[PDB]
C-alpha cells in the first residue's frame, strides 16, 4: 500500500533470509548490508525511484543464496518483482567459471530493470574490493574480478549514465576500458 | 530526496553502524534485523507513513550502542530525526536498573513520534522473547522483562490503537494488565 511499507517489507524479507550469511571481508560483515547498499546506490547515485526495481535490488540475492522460492517472492512482492529477481539470480548449480560466462552472455538480453540492478551490484562489489581484499583472495584474483566485471558491464551499457560513468572510471583506474 | 532514498539512507546508515553488533539469540542474528523489524512494525501494523518516524525507528539504537554522535544523525537526517533519536536513546552510563526506571518515568513525557518508536520497539522485543529465550536468560528474567515493559507501555498509551492492542494481548497472556 505505502511506498515506505513496500521498501521495509523487502528489506525485512531480505534481512531474515540472509540472517546467517556474511560477506567475505575480514570482519565477516552481515550479508544484508550488501543488498541494502546496492539498493541505496540506485536511489542516491542512479536516481531510481521505481519501487519494483528497488525491491528487486534488496532481494537480488535471496533466491540465489537462501531458502527462498520464486513463488514465495511473487507471493510477497508480485510477479514484476519476482521476474526481476529471476533475471538477477545466478545458477549456483553451475561451475563458477560457467556462471561468469553466463553473466557476460545474459547481460545484453536483460530487461532495463535487471540491468539497473546488475549495474549497481557490480559497482558496490568493485568499490568493496577496492576498499578491502576478501579473505583468501590474491591481488590477481581481485584484478580478475574486475576484468570479468568489465565484460559484464559492457553488455549492460546504455541504461544509466551515472552508474556507467562511475563504473567506467573505476575500470580505467585498473587499465580496463568500458 | 525521495521517500525511497530517505528510507534507504537510514537503513544503510544503521546497517553500517551496527555491522559488528548481534542480537542475543542463539544464532546471534545481525543486530540490524531489529531496527528493520521495528520500523516494519510501524508501517505494517501501526499504519505509520511519516518518514521522519520511520527513519528514527531504523536509527533508534545507533547513538545508544554504536560510534554515532547526535550531530552526525542531524547532519544526515535533520534535526527532527535527531530529536526523535534523542528521546529513544537510553543512557548506557547508568546501571541497568536505573535505565529501566528512567524509561518508565520518561514514557508519558515523550513526543507522539517517540512514543510510536518506543511502542514498536517493545512489541518487537516481546515477540522475540516469546519466540526465543535470549542466551543465558532464565524464564524469570523473561517474565521480569515483560513486567518492566508493561510499566513503560502504560505510559505510552493513547498513541496507536493497533500497537497498544497487540501489546495488551501479549501482556495478558502472561498475567499482566495494560
Ligand atoms: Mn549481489
Ligand atoms: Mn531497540
Amino acid at each position: 500500500g505505502s511506498e515506505a511499507a513496500q521498501l521495509l517489507e523487502a528489506a525485512d524479507f531480505a534481512a531474515r533470509k540472509h540472517r546467517q550469511q556474511r560477506r567475505k571481508d575480514p570482519e565477516g560483515t552481515p550479508y544484508i548490508n550488501h543488498p541494502i547498499g546496492v539498493a541505496r546506490i540506485l536511489t542516491h547515485e542512479a536516481g531510481i525511484t521505481d519501487i519494483v526495481v528497488l525491491q528487486a535490488a534488496l532481494l537480488h540475492d535471496t533466491v540465489e543464496d537462501t531458502d527462498t522460492t520464486l513463488d514465495e517472492v511473487e507471493l510477497h512482492f508480485g510477479a514484476q518483482v519476482r521476474r526481476l529477481v529471476e533475471e538477477v539470480t545466478d545458477d549456483k548449480t553451475l561451475p563458477k567459471l560457467e556462471r561468469k560466462r553466463l553473466q557476460v552472455e545474459q547481460a545484453p538480453h536483460s530487461s532495463p530493470g535487471a540491468k539497473l540492478v546488475k549495474l549497481a551490484d557490480k559497482l558496490y562489489n568493485l568499490r568493496d574490493l577496492n576498499r578491502c581484499t576478501p579473505e583468501g583472495w590474491s591481488e590477481h584474483r581481485v584484478q580478475e574480478y574486475f576484468e570479468w566485471a568489465a565484460q559484464v558491464v559492457k553488455g549492460l551499457q546504455g541504461t544509466n549514465r551515472q552508474l556507467e560513468e562511475a563504473l567506467k572510471h573505476l575500470f580505467k583506474q585498473r587499465g580496463l576500458t568500458i
